[PDB]
């Protein structure tokens, strides 16, 4: 059997967090090793590169030789579940220029600074809505199911024109898809959403409707500028991204802030600090840290290392956000620091489309919690919480809380 030292120069990747707001030990090890790249071993034994420094992450995310095509044979699959995406049609997150741009520009109008400003009343109403329900009822509560998830779900459903009456079905399907550990579970959840979305489209062709899905049906689809299957994939991307990301940030931010009480107190005492604290929480929690998979379509030299055509690269933004050449004392939460230039939303042509909606939601959420529930606290110890694995969007599925 295996009788000799087990040390490797290609550690298994991804790794799981042990603390909700710290790098897994393996990732801290990658962060420490000099050089922009490091070999890793994926779940199926294939080797890939991870990018572990901040400037090299921007350079590689900006390089069009690193393709986002998830259907490529050599795309770095991080779990068996990925096989679902490899064989399903692709929203623009998986396209490269010029096709990427033609699809992304069909959606941008809903996410402009002006549209996001105009959404503030609505976001505050939904947030205070779910709080007055949770507070009317009294502690204890699961903050995830009573607040963290339904808030961004309601907001994104409205933007998309997806009926909130249907929330139990699609929230369930979103979770199963994103947290799937096998191909078959992922495929089923994807087929569930696809069928639901496909029915919604035919409805709008009969009776034009509000929201982005309504607009896409009435314009681009009727002009044959998007295929019906691409519309489904696009809507599914926005639906899932709109649900799962903000919800994960909300629960992890509560946990993290309650663990740094001096900074949470500073935050409450000066609300002009909230936008900066949001950026710092984004930098520090990096909830989509493996949403940086790429395949090289040509050889790329990186500071004397060679990524060859055909090789998988993952730009790991959690690690990149802990680069001490950019953020002094990178592992310290500091809501006053400049968290400018962080990579929690990526960089370049695929930088998060929803990033300013997420910023608005989190600002409104933190202000509301501080205003309405200043006594909020965890109902259980941090160590008792169950953290999702490193193969999915970071966070917790349950968060017990109590208050006055
Ligand atoms: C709240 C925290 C969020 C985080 C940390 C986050 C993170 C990211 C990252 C790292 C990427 C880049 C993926 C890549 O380069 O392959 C991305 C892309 C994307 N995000 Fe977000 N995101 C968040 C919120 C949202 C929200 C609320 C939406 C609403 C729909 C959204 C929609 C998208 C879309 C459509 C893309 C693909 C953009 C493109 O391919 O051009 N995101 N996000
Ligand atoms: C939500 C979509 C779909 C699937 C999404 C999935 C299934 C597998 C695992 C996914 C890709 C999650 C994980 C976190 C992403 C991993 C990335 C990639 C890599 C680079 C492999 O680590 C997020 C969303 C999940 C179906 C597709 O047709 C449309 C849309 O992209």
């Amino acid at each position: 059997t295996a009788t000799t030292p087990q040390t490797t120069d290609a550690p298994a990747f991804p790794s799981n967090r042990s603390c909700p707001y710290q790098l897994p030990d393996g990732y801290a090890q990658l962060r420490d090793t000099p050089g922009p790249l490091h070999r890793v071993t994926l779940y199926d034994g294939r080797q890939a590169w991870v990018v572990t420094k901040h400037e090299a992450a921007r350079k590689l995310l900006g390089d069009p030789r690193l393709s986002s095509n998830r259907t490529d044979d050599n795309f770095p699959a991080t779990s068996p579940a990925f096989e679902a995406v490899r064989e399903s049609p692709q929203a623009f997150i998986g396209l490269d220029p010029p096709e990427h741009g033609t699809r992304r520009r069909m959606t941008i109008s809903e996410f402009t600074v002006k549209r996001i400003k105009g959404m503030r009343p609505e976001v505050e109403e939904v947030v205070h809505g779910f709080l007055d329900e949770m507070l009317a009822a009294g502690p204890t509560a699961d903050l995830v199911s009573q607040f963290a998830l339904p808030v961004p779900s309601m907001v994104i459903c409205r933007l998309l024109g997806v009926p909130y009456a249907d929330h139990e079905f699609f929230q369930d399907a979103s979770k199963r898809l994103v947290q799937s550990t096998d191909a078959q579970s992922a495929l089923t959840a994807r087929n569930d959403l696809a069928g639901y979305l496909d029915g919604l489209i035919t409805q709008f062709q009969t009776e034009p409707g509000a929201g982005l899905v309504g607009a896409l049906v009435a314009d681009q689809l009727a002009n044959g500028e998007i295929d019906r299957e691409e519309l489904i994939s696009t809507a599914m991307l926005l639906l899932i991204a709109g649900h799962e990301t903000t919800a994960s940030m909300t629960s992890l931010s509560v946990i993290t802030l309650l663990d740094h009480p001096e900074q949470y107190a500073a935050l409450r005492a000066d609300r002009s600090l909230v936008p900066g604290a949001v950026e710092e929480l984004l930098r520090y929690l990096a909830i989509a840290d493996i949403a940086g998979g790429r395949v090289a379509t040509a050889d790329i030299e990186v500071e004397g290392q060679l990524i060859r055509a055909g090789e998988g690269v993952i730009v790991v933004n959690s690690i990149a956000n802990r680069d001490g050449t950019v953020y002094e004392d990178p592992d310290a939460l500091d809501i006053h620091r400049s968290a400018r230039h962080h990579l929690a939303f990526g960089f370049g042509v695929h930088q998060c489309l929803g990033q300013n909606l997420a910023r608005l939601e989190l600002e409104v959420i933190l202000n509301a919690l501080m205003d309405r529930v200043p006594t909020l606290r965890l109902a259980v110890p941090v160590e008792q919480l169950v953290l999702r694995p490193g193969t999915t969007i970071q966070g917790v599925n349950e968060l017990p809380v109590t208050w006055h």
